[PDB]
């Protein structure tokens, strides 16, 4: 029945004492118990935590990063919330603070004395350094980064630095004998405030700190006017201009925990009670976000408003974002490794069969294109958000998820439409495809209004033609979220493997990976969902009109297809009727947006460039198409892009998922969400909040 205490790791005596005050006040309020373990630096608590010696520790974005690394695999449980000078936020601006009348600019630090929060921290190291990489005249990784800084700065206090090999990096540190350059509050120059005192006490000329630091230490506006900030556009602006004069915007510190059996609910229950009982002016007996004047930021970040629970999918990589990761990862990569990655385009292939095609597209492009892969479409968007992939072609349904995660549509799939197939394609207003309900002519008893308890074949959950358009329509007539109960049994890859929704699925050839939302499931996609119907595993397949058309009348020679005839098939019209597959225009459930390519708004223009080339070489009219590679072809398996794709067209203005998908469909997708929501969609609500 009972549940124990959260073991909090501490890094310095002053920190232990505060913890003790926290353990004392937790039990006196009869709330969750804590315990205090004692290590000497945050990296050690990372170690101490992964080794099940400790359970929690607040880390700076930069250490979150290090802690998420392999051997440790820790994850951010809760994010501290801060000032903002406005609305509270879980982010903050890194600044470089200097005294007025020092004359230099951001591009002149060569030979200046500098004070840092600590080795490896967002604002005190990772961020300033990566900004000065160009002036470091640094070989790259083989040569220790600390050697570059130790030569560039005349003497600095970067705590945690190897002051025995790099004395110049610890020289300015004020500390007793072995306390000097200590990686805890032992060295007075440690942390936001220590780096500030190192400046104001005249040991250093530039302070790499947080936006609040100057305000936390100089409460009187007159004091602050003796100070300024160096802006990356090589000018100086008042300390109050951080929104304008900053090196970068990092994510807030956060409490980390183990990935497996980390006791997340325990920690969270602790901190929640702690904000409620000792948060901002809740108490006087003990204040969570307050410290002793000697050493600041003990345990948490002083004067933080509280914490926010970090959703479960989120790992450090997703926590930090593309931007922060690229830069940290960029201080561990070669100048040539960096510029290579910025020029190529990493595509996220969903599953085995797409990764191979991608591999062919990689080779044939002479590596202007490279690949990354995942088992599901959500995992790929995660890759795109982490910054490990640049794009992927998505269905109207997942444009929504991507779009909710801050991703933008670059170019849209334009099927071999009908007007005048000349250079119209890339400028042809995309026109969409009609999703339909398809059943065999035979079962003539079947009508739209008799689908209840019948078997169903679905392209997949989350997707338009299938899931969203029919489930959205039925949910309007039945008023229920029990989606797995309308159809007796179904195959809809991506569902719960144990539900009726996954019953008719089939998996790959040796029957493995049943219901997996990818090509490994033979019944996955428009192709598979139609097959599901042909091979008589289901009674109604929700697909677009064209799907029946491209797999009947010997067009597809894959065994199950071969003998199929478009006459054997009919569509289920919303008004009870049934028309031949040729009547979709007057008998469809809806008109959906074409799939479209998506990327960060960052790479969309580069992404667009490489794509026009790639598609002119291997597109619908690519010289080397039949020849060596056909981007828009895959033997009916619709890999990477649909097989009837003529080219990738312009968005005609529709630059946001909202404009592209259109109002209705977006509202239709939100209505369905009242029932089910998705882990990515949630994680993205936190991340983009
Ligand atoms: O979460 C905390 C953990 C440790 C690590 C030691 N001091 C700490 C700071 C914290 O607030
Ligand atoms: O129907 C499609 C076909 C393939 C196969 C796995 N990748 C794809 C996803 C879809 O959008
Ligand atoms: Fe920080
Ligand atoms: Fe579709």
């Amino acid at each position: 029945a009972p549940r124990k205490s959260v073991r909090w790791c501490t890094i310095s005596p002053a920190e232990a004492a505060k913890c003790a005050k926290f353990q004392r006040n937790m039990k006196k309020v009869r709330g969750p118990s804590v315990s205090c373990i004692r290590k000497t630096s945050s990296f050690e608590c990372i170690q101490a935590i992964a080794a099940n010696k400790a359970d929690a520790v607040t880390l700076d974005g930069g250490l979150v990063y290090e802690a998420g690394l392999h051997p440790y695999k820790l994850r951010p449980v809760a994010a501290e919330v801060y000032q903002t000078r406005g609305k509270p936020q879980t982010r903050y601006y890194a600044v470089a603070v200097v005294k007025k009348g020092s004359g230099f600019q951001l591009n002149q630090l060569q030979g200046v004395k500098s004070c840092h929060t600590g080795l490896g921290r967002s604002a005190g190291w990772n961020i300033p350094i990566g900004t000065l990489r160009p002036y470091l005249n640094w070989t790259g990784p083989p040569e220790p980064l600390q050697k570059a800084v130790a030569n560039f700065f005349s003497a600095s206090c970067v705590p945690c630095a190897d002051g025995k090999q790099y004395p110049n990096l610890c020289r300015l540190c004020a500390g007793t004998e072995a306390d000097k350059c200590a990686c805890s509050s032992q060295e007075p120059y440690f942390g936001y405030s220590g780096a500030f005192k190192c400046l104001e006490n005249g040991a250093g000329d530039v302070a790499f700190v947080k936006d609040s630091t100057v305000f936390e230490n100089l409460p009187d506006e007159a004091e602050r006017d003796k100070y300024e900030l160096l802006c990356p556009d090589n000018t100086r602006k008042p300390v109050d201009a951080f929104k304008e004069c900053h090196l970068a915007r990092v994510p807030s510190h956060a409490v980390v925990a183990r990935s497996v059996d980390g006791r997340e609910d325990l920690i969270w229950k602790l901190l929640h009670r702690a904000q409620e009982e000792f948060g901002r002016n809740k108490s006087s007996a003990f204040q969570l976000f307050k410290s002793t004047p000697e050493e600041q930021d003990l345990l948490f970040k002083d004067s933080a408003l509280g914490f926010v629970r970090i959703p479960s999918q989120i790992d450090s990589g997703l926590y930090l974002g593309a931007n922060y990761l690229t830069a940290t990862q960029n201080l561990r990569e070669t100048a040539a490794e960096v510029a290579a990655r910025r020029e190529r385009v990493v595509w996220c292939a969903v599953g085995p069969e797409e990764e191979r095609k991608c591999k062919q597209w990689s080779d044939v492009s002479n590596r202007k294109v490279a690949c990354a892969s995942a088992s599901t479409t959500e995992e790929c968007i995660a890759l795109v958000l982490k910054g490990e992939a640049d794009a992927l072609n998505l269905d109207g349904g997942f444009i929504y998820v991507a779009g909710k995660c801050g991703l933008v549509p670059v170019l849209a799939e334009n099927q071999k439409s009908q007007n005048s197939n000349a250079p119209d394609c890339v400028h042809r207003p995309p026109e969409g495809y009609l999703a339909v309900a398809v059943v065999r002519k035979s079962d003539a008893d079947l009508t739209w209004n008799s689908l209840s308890g019948k078997k169903s074949c679905h392209t997949g959950v989350g997707r338009t033609a299938a899931w969203n358009i029919p489930m959205g329509l039925l949910f309007n007539q039945t008023g229920s979220c029990k989606f797995d109960k309308f159809f007796s049994q179904s195959c809809a890859p991506g569902a719960d493997p144990q539900s009726s929704l996954c019953a008719l699925c089939v998996g790959n050839n040796e029957n493995e990976n049943k219901c997996m939302p990818n090509s490994e499931e033979r019944y996955y996609g428009y192709t598979g969902a139609f097959r599901c119907l042909a091979e008589k595993a289901g009674d109604v397949a929700f697909v677009k009109d064209v799907t029946v058309l491209q797999n009947t009348d010997g067009k597809n020679s894959e065994p199950w297809a071969k003998d199929l005839k478009q006459e054997d098939f009919e569509l289920l019209c919303l008004d009870g009727t049934r028309k031949p597959v040729a009547e979709a225009e007057s008998c469809h459930l809806a008109r959906a947006p074409n799939h479209a390519v998506v990327s960060q708004s960052d790479r969309a223009q580069h992404l667009k460039k490489v794509l026009f080339l790639q598609q002119d070489q291997f597109g619908g009219n690519g010289p080397d198409c039949p020849g060596k590679f056909c981007l828009f072809k895959s033997e009916t398996k619709n890999l990477l892009f649909n097989d009837n794709t003529e080219c990738l067209a312009e968005l005609q203005g529709k630059t946001t998922y909202e404009q592209y998908l259109g109002s209705e469909y977006v509202t239709s997708i939100t209505n369905l969400r009242r029932c089910s929501s998705s882990p990515l969609l949630e994680a993205c609500a936190f991340l983009r909040a």
